């Protein structure tokens, strides 16, 4: 068994302290071990991001514009959690595909069947006005050309919508498929427990102060670094059994999940963080129909 | 006579401490009083910007890419000044129009007859590599549509060229001709002595640290502020005779010019700043054939 003792898990990309040459043979390996793992992956990250905004007092009264939201099964859980906490939020879910019918019939959630373009962002900006906007993007076209195009659209989401905060899907193009340098919004690169086995994807979390928009250039050398740091995390770290983690499941991803869930606010009071987390996890798994 | 006593002149936009409702009747007023005033305007500003970079140690060894450089008569002076100071700089002057023949035959200055597009910026970036780039832009199409297009191209100049510093032409669209909000690079808004009488144009000066690129959104309300602050500066301030300015010319613009010229480095040593300035001004006016 691959056992180890850890203080805390890597919460962000910059914390990863080692790298490994990527082995293309990893791509043939089992990418997922849990049913609805993709919904779980998104639920934990967005729960984490949104609880943070709540902590900063910027969630209550906002309209969350989630683009690339379908099917969005896990969004129903997120919606219930804050709604039950008393936070007032309006949800605007836009995608060209159809959403899970569990999202229907809620006065606080508007579902829109539209693939967004810059022109549309403008009309929704005019229509949402003057509400404060929190952007969550998970759009998907893939080629580096597809990626660049997605990232370019995500930056236009921010410039037109002018949100108070944002969570953007982020995976650096692979160096062996580099095309050209580009810019992405400055933010914290949140690492995702339950991501596919060899995924190099993370979520870029940003909070916009003032009327400024800070960007950061991404080069091929950055791409090489992303690849190696993520490969190390995937191949070595995520394969660890944190034996000093006294919890029903000691696998790295559960240890990592624990740290995200501990930042989540509940109505029910617990004697320990362990008890809150076990509760949130149970609740989450029951909702997604995960054993 | 319109007399007054001033400590220092408004060097940057943020320093302007008052505003005036714009009077459209001002547009019919004499815009210029000096021959080659436009070359003078540009020479003082670029001399100021470049002396600053020299002060920060970022000029020597750089390649200055000046887009929208033709005719560029005043550029010959700038080139001689630094060349005679011992600073090593390569100049790359790109415009679709023709440059003043005085710029020909200098091994350190390359003239290019090309209207730049994003694709071209890419090839020159590959060709300049690995030299450090200082961008100066003075391109001109005008309608707000023309302006936005120019500003959009200027931002692409920075993203592709990735310069160590930049000086960009900047005049906010007029509120009564607003189209949409947009972003411009963060920088100091340098005010221009000898600009036309009612010009609202300034020069955006930026220095790029790290791999970050900070932008700032510009709204119609910002546009209203630009208009009023600039109208106040033009109608009231620039029309002042700074009587406590003991100098051959006490008009506001000369007082303002004095402050820019005092930051300029010379080989010759002077007993006083007044003497250096009088010298630099004389030299500049003689060069441009201004009485
Ligand atoms: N321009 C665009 N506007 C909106 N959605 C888009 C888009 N381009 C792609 N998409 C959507 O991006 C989605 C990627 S899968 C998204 C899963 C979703 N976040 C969930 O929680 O289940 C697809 O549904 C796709 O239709
Ligand atoms: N894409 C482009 N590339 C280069 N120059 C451009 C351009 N679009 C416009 N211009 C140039 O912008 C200039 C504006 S006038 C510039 C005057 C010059 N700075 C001097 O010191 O005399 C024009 O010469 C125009 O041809
Ligand atoms: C995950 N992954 C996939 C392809 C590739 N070239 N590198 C990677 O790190
Ligand atoms: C200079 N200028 C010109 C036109 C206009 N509407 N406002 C101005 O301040």
């Amino acid at each position: 068994m691959d056992v180890v003792s850890l203080d805390k898990p890597f919460m962000y990309f910059e914390e990863i302290d080692n790298e490994l040459d990527y082995e293309p043979e990893s791509a043939n390996e089992v990418a997922k071990k849990l049913p609805y793992q993709g919904q779980l992956k998104l639920l934990l990250g967005e729960l984490f991001f949104l609880s943070k905004l709540q902590r900063h007092g910027i969630l209550d009264g906002a309209t969350v514009v989630y683009i690339g939201s379908a099917p969005g099964t896990h969004i129903r859980y997120l919606r219930d959690h804050f709604y039950n906490l008393g936070v007032i939020i309006k949800w605007m879910l836009i995608d060209g595909r159809h959403h899970d019918p569990i999202l229907n019939g809620l006065r606080d959630v508007t579902l829109v069947t539209r693939f967004v373009d810059e022109e549309y962002l403008r009309s929704i900006k005019k229509q949402l006005h003057p509400s404060k906007i929190i952007l969550i993007s998970d759009v998907r076209s893939p080629s580096t050309a597809d990626l660049l195009s997605n990232y370019a659209l995500q930056n236009v989401m921010i410039s037109i919508l002018n949100p108070v905060a944002s969570s953007l899907k982020w995976r650096c193009p692979f160096p062996d498929q580099w095309i050209k340098d580009f810019y992405i919004p400055h933010g914290n690169k949140m690492l995702q427990p339950f991501a596919p086995s060899y995924s190099a994807e993370m979520r870029l979390l940003s909070i916009y102060t003032g009327e400024n928009m800070r960007l950061t250039r991404v080069t091929k050398s950055d791409a090489v670094n992303y690849e190696k740091k993520m490969y190390y995390l995937n191949k070595i770290v995520r394969n660890k059994v944190v034996v000093n983690f006294d919890y029903p499941n000691q696998e790295y991803d559960y240890f990592h999940m624990y740290f995200m869930l501990r930042t989540v606010y509940c109505n029910k009071t617990f004697p320990t963080t362990k008890a809150k987390v076990l509760f949130l996890q149970q609740s989450i798994f029951r909702f997604l129909n995960i054993p």
